[PDB]
């Protein structure tokens, strides 16, 4: 076992020339107007600047986020699996048709499994259980393997994510570990091409880089590149609160261990993170990270995932001291597909404790002034619906049977748009028009209640516990009172 | 009101000068190098070449797709959401803090929704019924309001996307919808850009084109500008069935009206949609659209949506007409994101029918019919929850366990410690030897039954580290993938 903690032996020193690098490093590729494959659609990704967050938080100096998100598996990551990949090929360590094994937080799964899918390899893919269900969900479908370990394994443990892929490899033949806590492939691909796509779309200038790290490939990789370039530009690690990646140590003192937040933070030092790049860390937590992740999403548009969110919570406040003409740029690494139901949801924060409202949201839902609707039977046809709707002047009416249940809605404008469309006979039962899809809610329940219900159905049929329909509601029916209220 | 299916009053015909042309005209253009907001990232999309798909279905032809899912909201529509927001601006329609309302089946919200919290336009959206939750979710985010209609709800009943819009705007002063069904900034987009941008990629050459239809956007402003430009060029178009875009009218011959895929086909003909200029259509159904859309997940690495696997699915019929030599290009429309529990999920296209066990079986490893029983499971030794970490240690190493399942004096099952993350544990320092396990304990497993399958045990281990085996309340076994896995290679040893 070669353990992803070891000490690492580069002899890298910043003043040492390109020359003495062992490594082998690859140049940009012209790329064709057709790609080949969708691996191809890896780098150049977008620098975008951010126009609401920083204002809003004091900050003077430009913002601008490395968007990488834009990546053919939506992460960052798509980079190092793909140059993990190419270096392991050059080398003779891969070969056609063997097995690929990584333990990952989810993103170099999913980048090692798009490259394997469209290669030929077979991909296992071993993800603690905290990761999200879309990461599942992805690497499914791109055929990987996957294998769970318990999220507060210590990383030494048998039952790691990194022990149990090595104890996979050690029973499958023809299986290796790529390994992007020790694969200078890691790194390098961000000191190659991340590093130098920032520079040119800056043109050189740039007065502070900010990047939450995991294995510190990206931070370590940039940071190499832009102490050799760009001297005077400060390098900024975010770590999330129960991690010990940040310096100096104090910054490190929890007894929390676990977080809500993918893909950063470790219980230990990776090979590849070379701590002696970053100038200073900030932690950062849960409910920050979630809360700037939204906030990017609803002010700029940028549809990114948590890491995302705590490296700009991070940024407004290490970027403080820039001036006007100054310049900061962040490294989103994901994007909001793998957390559609966890930070996004607001189910979801609630439950985890993590989270204004307009004047008529704490009024209830009898205060609409309902009218009691006419209920049709079920067995009375389409002709006879469209008679008893125009001769009591309603224009839909709730179909509820002898037993009380209500079994949907019927409307005078479909029930007619669907006769003199030939689709229904007057004859017929109203079966093949009816609407079935509904949701009840309470007299008593809120406007606001009844707002959200009215984001997933029509139709909201008011009921109470003391068998009768009190009402039926739509969008347009709270609008109406809303816009009344105000006029 | 004005219906979304009025007789087109253009006057263009193939043949006339594009000199002629009453409209604004844009062009794909060069971007600078920090973009000074996300609404930049919108065109320039990959042309990527089908390497797998293609040749397991006998095309000899060239087949590329055209990827409109890397567009900023995630599909093609965020050209049309920019086009009409910029051209309403241009005119004088829309204002600073105006309010935009648009009936959609959820990508030209999104796009809207997007550009609308870029630049500041309150956005209300109407979206039928049956589409996704995840779009929902992505509205929510951006910060659109979102309003719903029935799915079956005929165009012109007013309980319609379009007639909820229409009756919404007239209720809120200062709005506008926008009308992707009517609007020349539709079919435009795609004329001006998206048809541009596919023949600079094809250096002029290609033979046939194949997109899906809803509003008709995309393939009448390609179809147009290709005819004119690449008239050798096979246009075909993609309905699914249930609408009634396609002709002749005797393709649209059908007993159901609804379908699951999501963005395409329609039961009016939208003003925005010309059908002289598609050369032919190919009706389209669910089974093959989710089937097609997974096959490229997994054969190609594209992370696409329904309507993409429609239209592939088509294409590897319509191009069979093609020779070596020639090449098809394939619109793939949104991303997966939108289905992420939808098609995406095996328990739903199960629960649709879209998956049968038979073929779910064929691709089946030997061994995944076997029940847990016949692993040949080892009774594990428990521990009660008051025991040590000390003592934990001392009982693993003297009775030859590397773990056990903590089970209270009821039977209640808490959690497993092991020996491993005992020992790094007390070597770190974070507990020590006298203390109970409470802050070593894995307190997630997942149960499974001695009768279950191996295949459900392979299901389950995509969730959960540990399976504790239990029957109708004594644990037979404690499973991991590690014996899984040992078990298959001693059986096939
Ligand atoms: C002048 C430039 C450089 C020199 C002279 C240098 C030198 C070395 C040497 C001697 C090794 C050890 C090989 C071995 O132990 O088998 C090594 C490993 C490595 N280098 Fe570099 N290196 C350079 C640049 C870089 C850069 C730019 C990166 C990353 C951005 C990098 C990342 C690594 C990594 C991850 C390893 C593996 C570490 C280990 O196994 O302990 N190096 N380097
Ligand atoms: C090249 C010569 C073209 C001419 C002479 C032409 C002409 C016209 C005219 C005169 C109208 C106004 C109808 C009215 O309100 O009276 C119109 C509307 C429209 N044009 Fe064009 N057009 C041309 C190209 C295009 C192209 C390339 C597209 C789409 C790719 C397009 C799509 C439309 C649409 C969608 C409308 C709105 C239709 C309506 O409201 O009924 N046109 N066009
Ligand atoms: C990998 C990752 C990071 C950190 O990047 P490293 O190069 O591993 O430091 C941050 N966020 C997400 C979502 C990631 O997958
Ligand atoms: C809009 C859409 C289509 C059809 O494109 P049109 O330009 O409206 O004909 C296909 N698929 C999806 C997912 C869409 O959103
Ligand atoms: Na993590
Ligand atoms: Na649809």
């Amino acid at each position: 076992w070669i353990r992803p903690d070891a000490p690492s032996r580069c002899t890298w020193q910043l003043g040492r020339p390109a020359s003495e690098s062992p490594h082998h490093h690859t140049a940009p590729a012209k790329s064709p107007k057709i790609l080949p494959d969708i691996l191809k659609k890896i780098g150049d990704t977008p620098m975008v600047r951010i126009n609401k967050i920083g204002k809003k938080f004091g900050l003077k100096c430009e913002l601008l986020a490395k968007c990488e998100f834009f990546n053919a598996g939506g992460s960052v990551k798509d980079r190092i699996s793909l140059r993990m990949i190419e270096d392991a090929e050059r080398d003779g360590t891969l070969k056609p048709g063997d097995t690929i094994i990584e333990p990952t937080s989810g993103n170099t799964g999913i980048g090692l499994a798009l490259a394997a899918a469209v290669r030929g390899y077979r991909c296992i893919i071993v993800m603690p259980e905290k990761m999200s269900s879309e990461k599942v969900d992805v690497l499914r479908a791109l055929g990987a393997e996957i294998v769970r370990t318990p999220t507060n394994a210590r990383f030494d443990s048998p039952e790691s994510h990194v022990g149990v892929a090595w104890r996979l490899k050690n029973e499958i033949p023809n299986s290796h570990i790529l390994d992007q806590y020790r694969n200078a492939s890691n790194p390098l691909a961000h000191y190659d091409t991340t590093a130098d796509e920032i520079l040119q779309q800056c043109d050189g200038k740039l007065d502070m880089l900010v990047a939450s790290v995991g294995t510190g490939g990206t931070i370590t990789g940039i940071a190499r590149k832009l102490k050799e370039k760009c001297p005077g530009c400060r390098i900024i690690g975010v770590d999330p609160e129960g991690s010990i990646l940040a310096e100096p140590e104090e910054l490190n003192q929890t007894e929390q261990t676990t977080y809500e937040v993918e893909g950063i933070g470790y219980d230990f030092i990776p090979t590849v993170l070379d701590r002696t790049v970053v100038d200073k860390w900030f932690k950062s937590n849960d409910e920050e990270a979630f809360t700037f992740a939204r906030m990017l999403i609803a002010q700029e548009g940028l549809l990114c995932g948590g890491s995302a969110g705590s490296t700009v919570a991070v940024a407004v406040k290490a970027a403080q001291e820039l001036q006007e003409g100054q310049r900061c740029v962040v490294i989103l690494p994901d994007s909001v597909r793998n957390y559609m139901t966890k930070f996004l949801s607001d189910r979801w924060m609630l439950q985890k404790g993590f989270l204004k409202k307009p004047w008529w949201w704490h009024l209830r839902v009898q205060e609409l002034g309902l009218s009691a609707p006419l209920t049709v039977l079920p067995t009375i046809t389409c002709g006879h619906t469209i008679e008893i709707l125009r001769e009591k002047g309603f224009d839909q009416a709730p179909v509820v049977d002898e037993a009380g249940v209500i079994l949907g809605m019927v409307t005078l404008g479909n029930m007619l748009s669907s006769l003199l469309a030939g689709k229904v006979q007057p004859s017929d039962q109203v079966g093949k028009v009816i609407y079935k899809q509904f949701k009840q809610i309470r007299l008593t329940d809120t406007l606001g209640r009844l707002s959200h219900i009215l984001e997933m159905d029509h139709f909201a049929l008011v009921v109470h516990e003391q068998q009768m329909v009190f009402g039926v509601v739509t969008a347009i029916d709270l609008l109406n009172f809303v816009a009344a209220q105000e006029r």
